[PDB]
RNA sequence: GUUGGGCACUCUAAGGUGACUGCCGGUGACAAACCGGAGGAAGGUGGGGAUGACGUCAAAUCAUCAUGCCCCUUAUGACCU
């Protein structure tokens, strides 16, 4: 649900998200990255602007540069990013056919 | 510590070493960089003080001092209370 702002700064009508009724995204594919004490995953859907925090026990074997599926445990809240767990490792992002395989996982196509 | 007690530690202060993106992940010209690893007291210009250029104000000082020419020169010298 979106509240309608009285003033628009442009041609189109502006609005603010007041409430979330239904959550669409529950899985996110991306590229895993390893920091010192925690992971992240950079989402292939760039419409997800924020990097998904992976806690160290959610890594499940994912190395640097591996395309990974990630299940959302939490959503973003304030300035905190979304956290998750690596559900699947696809492989490395430079391996032939992982590009397409990443698509197959992004939509949730049958294996 | 008061005393014997080597003197360990601490302190004192001479002489050294120590940080360099050096090394390791990513990233990116395969480089630089950047992001984050470690190690270390210290992390990415260690932190402070010291040491700049050519400037102009005929800026200020003859009550720092000195000073060419003036003036005072039994006083514009000097001494006391």
């Amino acid at each position: 649900m979106v509240r309608l702002n009285s003033q628009s700064s442009g041609s189109r009508q502006e609005g603010t998200v007041i409430r979330i009724l239904e959550r669409a995204i529950q899985r996110v594919v991306g590229t895993y990255t390893e920091t010192r004490n925690f992971g992240f995953v950079i989402p292939d859907d760039k419409k997800i602007t924020s990097d998904i925090f992976i806690p160290k026990n959610g890594k499940n074997g994912a190395a640097e540069g591996h395309k990974v599926v990630v299940k959302l445990t939490s959503y973003p809240e304030g300035r905190m990013n979304a956290e998750g767990e690596v559900e699947t490792i696809l492989g490395h992002k430079n391996d032939p056919g992982i590009d397409i395989l990443s698509v197959i996982h992004k939509h949730g196509l049958p294996g």
